[PDB]
C-alpha cells in the first residue's frame, strides 16, 4: 500500500504508506561495530541540535507528520556514548524533540533501551539560544550533531542560533556530524560568514524526496529542496543518489541516510577518540 | 544445597552456595523509582572507586571468589545516570573491576543493557593515583561512590589513594555514597585525619557475615570484621541487623545490602538533583 496513512492529531496530516515504511525502516537498526575499549574519559560532550516541530507542510497544503528521524539520531550516539562521549540535547525553543516514531526500531535489545535512558534529554532539551549565550573558547562540546528527519527541515535552516552555534565550532576547530536533511541547516548561513563553504558533504538527494512521495513516503512534494541551496551556499554534495555512504571533510563527517546511520557513527566515534 | 561451589578459575576458591543464591539475588532486579523528568546538565560525573581483585581469604584458607556487587554497583548508577550525573571508574591498580557474576542480574531488560553500555568503563578503569593526583577545588566529581560487595574488602581499606580521595571529597563539600562492605574502606582514615569521624552511616551488620557462611555464603570465616573497626574509628553505624534502609548524614548517604541498592539510588539522585 502506497497511501500516505491519517495523523488523527493534526488537520490534514499523514505518516508514511505502509509500503514506504517498510521499505525505510525495521523493527531492528544497523547498530554494528560498537567496539571501544579505550574508551575517551574528558569531558566534552556531543551538543545535539535537534527539531522541535513534528509537522512540515507539502506543495498540497497537507502536513507532513515528520519530526528527527530515529536511527540517525541514536546510531550515531550510541557509538559516541559507548566511546565515553555524553551528549546534551537543544531545541530553538527549548519544546521537546520530535521523533519520526513510525521508523523507531522498536524491538531492538539494544536501541530502545540506550533510548529510554537518555529519553529525558530529548524531553527536556535546552533552548539553543542558552547554549549560543555561554559558548566560548573553553566550551566543552567538542562536537555538534545536527540528526536527519525532514523535521531538521522546518525551523533550523533559519536559525541566527543554529548559524553561531555552527561559526563558533568550526572557529574553535570542532567537529560537525549530521545525515539525511541534516545539512539543510547549514542553509542558516546564507546570509554571509559561512565558514562552511568548500566543505565537501554527501546528504539526502533532492532528486530522492523529488519521487519518494510516488509511493506514499510524503503526503505531497516539499516546498522547496535543501539540496540546491547548499549548492549555492557554496558547499560540495559528493552523492547525486542514495548510498547509505559516510564522508569526512576536515572535521565535517555526514551521511546521506538512515542507511549511512551506522557507519557514520563509527566514523564519528573512531574519529573523535583519535582527537581526544 | 548449602555447600560452597568450587570456583575452577583459582586454588582452593568458592562461589556462594545454591541456597544462598537464590536467598540473596535475582534474575531480574528492584530497579524502580527512575523517574528524573528534569536531568542534571552539568559536567560533573560521579567517581567510582572500585575492586581489582575477586578473591577473599577467609578463616580456613579456602579463597572466596567475590568481587563488587552488581546490584550494589548498577542500581544507584543507574538512577544517578538517568538523573544526568556520568560516572567514570577508577581501580587502585587500574586492572579492571572484578564483579560478582553470580549477583548479576541477567534477565533484567533495563539493568543488562545499562551496563553493556558502559562495561569499558569498568574494564579499562582508571588508576586511582592518577585520578587523585589531579584532585583540586574544581575537580569535577561531586560525588565517590564506594560500591559493596566483599571485594572492597581488599585492597581499599589500607589505600593512601582512596584515603585522599575521601579527604579530598568531604573537603570539598562533595558527596560520598557506598553500601554493603564498601564503608570498609573508609577504614583508610584510620591512620590519622579521618573526616568522616562522628558520621552516622548504615552498613553491612559484623553478625550477618559472621553467620553467611553457615548456609554456604562463604567457604569460610572473614579474617576480620570491618564493622566493629569502623566503629573504633569513630562511626556510628545505625543498623544491628540487614535490614535494606539507607541514611542520609550531610552528604553521606549509605545502605546496607544488596536490599537498599534501589533506594540509596533514589535518595542519591534526588539528593544531588537538588544540589546540582
Amino acid at each position: 500500500s502506497k497511501n500516505p496513512q491519517v495523523d488523527i492529531a493534526e488537520d490534514n496530516a499523514f505518516f508514511p504508506s505502509e509500503y514506504s515504511l517498510s521499505q525505510y525502516t525495521s523493527p531492528v537498526s544497523d547498530l554494528d561495530g560498537v567496539d571501544y575499549p579505550k574508551p575517551y574519559r574528558g569531558k566534552h560532550k556531543i551538543l545535539v541540535i535537534a527539531a522541535d516541530e513534528r509537522y512540515l507542510p507539502t506543495d498540497n497544503g497537507k502536513l507532513f507528520s515528520t519530526g528527527n528521524h530515529p536511527i540517525e539520531t541514536l546510531l550515531p550516539l550510541y557509538h559516541l556514548h559507548a566511546a565515553g562521549f555524553e551528549f546534551e540535547v537543544a531545541t530553538i525553543s527549548g519544546l521537546m524533540t520530535k521523533f519520526e516514531y513510525w521508523a523507531m526500531p522498536q524491538k531492538d535489545e539494544k536501541v530502545m533501551p540506550f533510548f529510554e535512558q537518555h529519553k529525558s534529554l530529548f524531553r527536556n532539551p535546552k533552548k539553543l539560544a542558552d547554549v549560543v549565550a555561554s559558548l566560548n573558547a573553553d566550551s566543552e562540546y567538542a562536537a555538534i550533531f545536527v540528526p536527519g528527519g525532514h523535521g531538521a527541515l522546518i525551523g533550523l535552516p533559519e536559525s541566527q542560533d543554529v548559524a553561531a552555534a555552527l561559526q563558533w565550532a568550526i572557529k574553535n576547530d570542532r567537529f560537525v556530524i549530521s545525515l539525511c536533511h541534516g545539512p539543510a541547516a547549514f542553509l542558516a548561513l546564507r546570509h554571509g560568514d559561512n565558514p562552511l563553504n568548500g566543505y565537501s558533504i554527501c546528504a539526502f538527494p533532492d532528486a530522492a524526496d523529488k519521487q519518494t512521495p510516488e509511493i506514499g513516503y510524503m503526503p505531497g512534494h516539499l516546498t522547496w529542496y535543501f539540496g540546491e541551496e547548499l549548492k549555492k551556499m557554496g558547499m560540495n554534495i559528493i552523492n547525486d543518489d542514495i548510498t547509505g555512504r559516510v564522508h569526512k571533510d576536515r572535521k565535517l563527517l555526514t551521511g546521506d541516510s538512515p542507511f549511512a546511520a551506522n557507519a557514520l557513527g563509527k566514523l564519528a566515534a573512531q574519529e573523535m577518540l583519535a582527537a581526544y
